[PDB]
């Protein structure tokens, strides 16, 4: 159904924008860039794979911060248009301590802080790295959550014009969009 948000009560009073800007700055720019993509270090991984998955997950190299992108995702790797993540992006989960993978019961976060589901985003292969899905996820890899913020802002304003990326998680909970969980 519509955009749904889970959040630890640690962040009840934070705006979605302030939370995301802060999380991104922490996670940092992993430098998944030309000549700097290094296997076992900053590539991330797909479940079930190979370069497609219901999940793409990546841990920060500077901390235990990690994200899991979920949906029906495809990555072109070296083939035309190269290094494009496209397909359906349904969810983004943010937190610390990535566990699991393709051999396990999928990727998970030991400490999930915030998750966004029913994002409703699709991008065609045809846009390459100009596609919205690509920009959303690559943004989170490069320490810049602007693209994700823009998508969430649009979804929230469609729910109600008083709601935006600059609304707090508690405000979104009263409006039935978000749901709190104790910090664990």
């Amino acid at each position: 159904m519509s955009i749904s948000i889970s959040y630890s009560t640690t962040y009840s009073g934070w705006t979605v924008a302030d939370y995301l800007a802060d999380w991104s700055a922490y996670f940092g720019d992993v430098n998944h860039r030309p000549g700097q993509v290094v296997d076992g270090s900053n590539t991330g991984g797909f479940n079930p794979g190979p370069f497609d998955g219901s999940q793409y997950a990546l841990k920060s190299t500077a901390s235990d911060a990690a994200f899991i992108a979920g949906g029906d995702l495809h990555y072109t790797l070296f083939s035309n248009p190269s290094h494009t993540l496209w397909g359906k992006l349904d969810s983004i989960a943010l937190g610390d301590t990535l566990t699991g993978g393709a051999s396990s019961g999928g990727y998970a976060l030991d400490s999930q802080e915030v998750s966004f589901s029913n994002l409703g985003l699709d991008s065609p292969i045809a846009q390459g790295r100009d596609g919205t899905v690509h920009k959303v996820v690559y943004g989170l890899m490069s320490g810049d959550s602007s693209a994700l913020q823009g998508q969430i802002d649009a979804l929230l304003k469609a729910v109600d014009p008083s709601l935006s990326i600059n609304s707090t998680f508690d405000q979104l909970a009263a409006a039935g969009v978000a749901h709190a969980t104790p910090a664990a």
